[PDB]
Order: C-alpha cells, then sequence, then structure tokens
C-alpha cells in the first residue's frame, strides 16, 4: 500500500534517470546562493517554484522511511497544500538531501491532516532514532540529533546554522493551535548503494 508506490518509484529509476536527478539537484543546489526567503510551508499553498529538477512537477522525487515511527512516505518538490495533502513535501530554498559540507535540506509534513498520519507523531522522536531515505538507487542513512521550536516568521531558522549535512523536519504545533513550527534535525550517517549486498537488510528494515 505504502510500499506500492515506493516499489515503482524505484524499479521505475534506471542509471540514466538517477544520474540525471543527481545532476539537475546538484544545480539545484547551486542556484540557491542567488534566491533568499524561504517561505512558511503551512502557510498555504506556495508562491511560484520551478525546481527544474523532473519534466513532471509532481513526480515523487524520494522516500522517506521513520521505521520507529511507522512512517514510510513519497517526497515532492515544494511543499504547497496539493503536496502535503498527498505526502511530504522538500521546502523550496532549501537543498535537496545530497551530500556535502552545510547543507541542511527541509521536508515538511502535516500534524493532523484529516486522512494521514504523516508527522503528527515526531515530538516522540529520540536522540539516535534512525530515518532513511531513498533517492532510487542509493538509501541515506540519518540519526536525530535534536529539536526546536520557531515561529513561521522566523525563515532564517530553516538555514544551515554548521557544517554538518542535516535534513530538518518540519510540522505544526502545537495542536490544535498550530502557530509554532516543530524542527527535528537529523545528521547523516552513510549512504548505502543498491548494488552492495548489505544493502538489502537497510532496505528491508526501512520499507517494509
Amino acid at each position: 500500500g505504502q510500499v506500492k508506490g515506493h516499489a515503482t518509484f524505484v524499479k521505475s529509476m534506471t542509471t540514466e534517470m538517477y544520474q540525471e536527478q543527481q545532476n539537475h539537484s546538484l544545480a539545484y543546489n547551486q542556484r540557491l546562493a542567488s534566491q533568499n526567503r524561504i517561505v512558511d510551508p503551512f502557510l498555504a499553498e506556495g508562491y511560484e517554484v520551478n525546481y527544474q529538477v523532473s519534466d513532471d512537477p509532481d513526480a515523487v522525487y524520494g522516500y522517506l522511511s521513520i521505521p520507529s515511527l511507522e512512517i514510510m512516505e513519497p517526497v515532492y518538490l515544494g511543499a504547497d497544500y496539493h503536496h502535503l495533502g498527498m505526502g511530504l513535501a522538500h521546502v523550496d530554498g532549501t537543498p535537496l538531501p545530497l551530500d556535502g559540507t552545510g547543507i541542511r535540506s527541509v521536508i515538511a509534513g502535516h500534524r493532523a491532516e484529516p486522512s494521514h498520519v504523516f508527522f503528527r507523531h515526531l515530538d516522540q522522536l529520540k536522540v539516535g532514532d534512525a530515518l532513511y531515505y531513498d533517492n532510487g538507487q542509493e538509501i541515506v542513512e540519518y540519526q536525530m540529533m535534536d529539536t526546536e521550536i520557531i515561529l513561521p516568521s522566523e525563515w532564517e531558522k530553516l538555514e544551515s546554522v554548521s557544517s554538518k549535512n542535516i535534513m530538518t523536519l518540519i510540522t505544526c504545533d502545537p495542536i490544535p493551535t498550530f502557530n509554532k513550527r516543530l524542527l527535528v534535525n537529523f545528521e547523516r550517517v552513510a549512504v548505502y548503494q543498491k548494488s552492495d549486498p548489505q544493502t538489502a537488510a537497510v532496505a528491508r528494515v526501512a520499507f517494509t
């Protein structure tokens, strides 16, 4: 059910598609020096985004899994109402989740969306808990480092703060007021190639 979208995501991604997403994503990260204001993802929809990473603005870009919360979801590009109604959404104006110093890639999700758990339970995460991210050919592993509460107008607090490589989860807080944003930061640990036989135990644990 969840596993079906993931399997289709995966199987369709040839080596040529994957290398093209790699290079488009690098390009996108390179243009961010130029941009400025990150927009609050829980406005609303979202201004006007053109990632130019895929020909289809609504393609699934990655899959994200946090086993300890039984979360396994597609990640879309650009965090508007439409995408956040269908899964998790990368926040425009933050890097895509690639390797390198000083990357803080921000993925948003709903707290109490009428029909899906999504990020309802991020507040349960303890330091060390694992998050696995699948870009098609690799699974990147992160581990929970710390959390913050911020105000929605405090968009600067979404930017990188260190030379670390980070994935930051953002959702609304507290229920039902939602007038704040919960941030949960994760640090990158390792990248597994799905061509490596050890990768199979990561895939099994993360995506099933």
